[PDB]
């Protein structure tokens, strides 16, 4: 689970939306794996505008944060879910670390800020949706 909070938005996994969070739709994805909901209450998180490819993120499985470097957002093919047919997923990000599936939205940040969430992994592979190109997030 995990969420960012920026300005009037809360930015989670399409697959881990709530009833609130269709509710109060902004936008949504399938092939990104991401939904924007509106919030009443202020959010404060900085969002990265860079082309980092190395940062930190949060691993709820281990209770512990890893540094990592992450490969360009790009269509990377996902296997099937409970929640999605066999697809590629685009603006995903692998790096080399340690993922399970409750790990999904688990923060990446860069010394700039918000980078993504954990939304893939596998075989010791972790896949982060970026959220860096969504430039209205801030306005
Ligand atoms: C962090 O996730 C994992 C980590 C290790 C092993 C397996 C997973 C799970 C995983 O990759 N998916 C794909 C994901 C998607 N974005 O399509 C939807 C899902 F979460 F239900 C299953
Ligand atoms: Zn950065």
């Amino acid at each position: 689970s995990g969420a960012i909070y920026v300005g009037n938005y809360r930015v989670v996994n399409r697959h881990l939306a709530t009833h609130n969070d269709w509710a109060n739709l902004v936008w949504e994805d399938s092939s990104r794996d991401l939904l924007v909901s509106s919030t009443t209450a202020q959010g404060c998180d900085t969002i990265a505008r860079c082309d980092c490819q190395t940062g930190v993120y949060y691993c709820s499985s281990r209770r512990k944060h890893y540094p990592v470097s992450f490969s360009k957002p790009s269509l990377i093919f996902v296997e099937a879910s409970e929640y999605y047919p066999a697809r590629y997923q685009s603006h995903l990000m692998l790096a080399v670390g340690h993922s399970e599936p409750g790990d999904c939205g688990g923060i990446l940040r860069c010394q700039h800020g918000v980078v993504g969430i954990v939304s893939t992994g596998g075989n010791g592979l972790v896949g982060f949706a970026d959220v860096r190109d969504l430039l209205w997030l801030d306005e």
